[PDB]
């Protein structure tokens, strides 16, 4: 009746290697970037939010919101500073989508990461949609000049702690993320629009699935489709207050969706073992980590 012939990792693995599953989708959040040393923690620090007084937060979570980054952007530098990644060493769960596109089988991954280690484990601009953009690149805010700027360049004002202006036109430079408050890149819905009309598989990392229009991607799978979710706890079940599309992993009607909690590096670990393609994960892995070691 079913995709899946049992509703586990090794369901999952099966599926993968049978004529049925083509087309993987990718949904990912900040949980495949805790291990690469980013935490799932993205509120100021107490020091720093004391430190903004001045900037008159209406509310601490202001610093996440467009309105209030036009009105006074250097709360959300300041922030950009705190949170800046030491190193950008992608995990073995990016690599692991890596292989996914070796192998011929991601259409996409949708990521809300900014971190662009999507970009770095070799995800390519094809295969991504970064829905809450991504500090990869930066822009001149002003529609007449539009200059682009490189991560290194962002990341020199940002920890100068120099509000980054355009060298050509002196206005404010943004990377390229989506504050709370803007709308998605129209990518987002023209890819989602195609894609989960042929998605056989959709894999889930790494989020709490709380945030939309992105955590409603899962809805948009046929009914068929098979989810796993890696994560390190259940998400993207249907909310009891409200009483569509939840994950239904464990009632008695529940048929497609699986969810292995722990690590989204030890998930895509086991994943990969199954199908075949743990040395293949872990020579990447220890390859690409060696090669950023080495920069
Ligand atoms: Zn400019």
């Amino acid at each position: 009746e079913r995709l899946l012939d049992e509703l586990t990792l090794e369901g999952v693995a099966r599926y993968m290697q049978s004529e049925r599953c083509r087309r993987v989708i990718c949904l990912v959040g900040a949980g495949i970037s805790t291990s690469a040393g980013i935490p799932d923690f993205r509120s100021p620090s107490t020091g720093l939010y004391d430190n903004l007084e001045k900037y008159h937060l209406p509310y601490p979570e202001a610093i996440f919101e467009i309105s209030y980054f036009k009105k006074h952007p250097e709360p959300f530098f300041a922030l950009a500073k705190e949170l800046y990644p030491g190193q950008f060493k992608p995990t073995i769960c990016h690599y692991f989508m890596r292989l996914l596109k070796d192998k011929g089988l991601l259409l996409r991954c949708y990521t809300q990461n900014i971190d662009t280690l999507e970009r770095i484990a070799g995800l390519e601009q094809e295969d991504l949609v970064e829905a809450h953009g991504t500090f990869y690149t930066s822009h001149c805010v002003s529609a007449s000049c539009r200059h682009e700027y490189p991560l290194s360049w962002m990341k020199e004002k940002i920890f100068s702690e120099v509000t980054p202006k355009c060298e050509d036109c002196q206005s404010l430079v943004k990377p390229d993320i989506v504050f709370f408050g803007e709308s998605l890149p129209a990518r987002f819905f023209s890819c989602m629009q195609s894609d989960f009309l042929k998605v056989d598989l959709l894999l889930v990392m790494g989020t709490s699935l709380q945030v939309q229009p992105f955590a409603s991607l899962i809805s948009k799978a046929p009914l068929s489709t098979p989810r796993l979710l890696i994560n390190k706890e259940k998400a993207g079940q249907s909310d009891p207050f409200l009483g569509g599309g939840g994950m239904d992993f464990d009632s008695k009607k529940a048929y497609r969706d699986v969810a292995w909690l722990g690590e989204c590096d030890q998930g895509c670990l086991a994943l990969a073992e199954l199908l075949g393609w743990k040395k293949e994960l872990e020579d990447l892995v220890r390859r690409e980590h060696a090669s950023i070691d080495a920069q």
